[PDB]
């Protein structure tokens, strides 16, 4: 159940990263912060992609990615968080 | 169900896409772009609205919006995703 | 129901946008853009408070404006929406 | 119940604004702002981390914060102001 979602999701964020450092020329950390920060809706502050490649793949990188990646960190603080922190309230 | 909301949120990026481009000068593509970050609230971190008639339309286009292609989503995630990899998991 | 949160966030947009445009001396139709992209977490990639009162504001006013803001969203898109456009496809 | 998660998210923006302030040299009102604005997905359009170590934490800050700092805004908005402002509608 969590452990499937965990593997979802690296494989998502490992698509987006080889994307932006190759069309974009973005260095891979910097790739990997942009595609970190757009699945999780933050964005970034600085960067927009500058090629018509960039932003037509940003588009479906979105619909695509939000649902799992928002679907991982609902069972990561659901699965993991609420009962470790919860059965912690037992003094 | 699916195929409904489909078509309503391509009609929604479609109506973005048009008012970018003519009232702000914006290029079709970056027009669209700036429509599919807003309405997901991934945001643009280089251009933001410079006309008084593009900032009321965007205010109004948020509050319109996000309620079906964040509606679509939903369904997207659920609806394909979900059975799709689920039914996968069978060796 | 949907009358009360209708009211309840245009006196929460009234008030973010009374607060930009005289701590930060942002014009009014600029705070009230600032203000919307803020609590719907979209975001504005040109401007950020420039002053210390201006940061701790923005801080508060996203924990509280955010719950009711999102509140009548959900409201606005299954009261008015939902069956709307449902009731609609009856040929 | 809602004083548990009062403090948890207390923990987490306090976690933040020291990292922030220290390894990207920030001043610790704005490191405050930056882990806010993170954390419930608005952004800053401003500012972005300029080290390789505030990448990596930023990415790691987000997937643990984020499912507990929106996990009190809902009982925040459901515990304070739900009934608070309901009560309020008896004349
Ligand atoms: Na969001
Ligand atoms: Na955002
Ligand atoms: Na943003
Ligand atoms: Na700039
Ligand atoms: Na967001
Ligand atoms: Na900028």
């Amino acid at each position: 159940e969590f452990q499937v979602l965990f593997v979802l999701t690296i494989l998502t964020l490992i698509s987006g990263t080889i994307f932006y450092s190759t069309v974009e020329g973005l260095r891979p950390i910097d790739a990997l912060y942009f595609s970190v920060v757009t699945l999780t809706t933050v964005g970034d502050g600085n960067f927009s992609p500058q090629t018509d490649f960039g932003k037509i793949f940003t588009i479906l990188y979105i619909f695509i990615g939000i649902g799992l990646v928002f679907g991982f960190i609902h069972k990561l603080a659901v699965n993991v968080q609420l009962p470790s922190i919860l059965s912690n309230l037992v003094p």
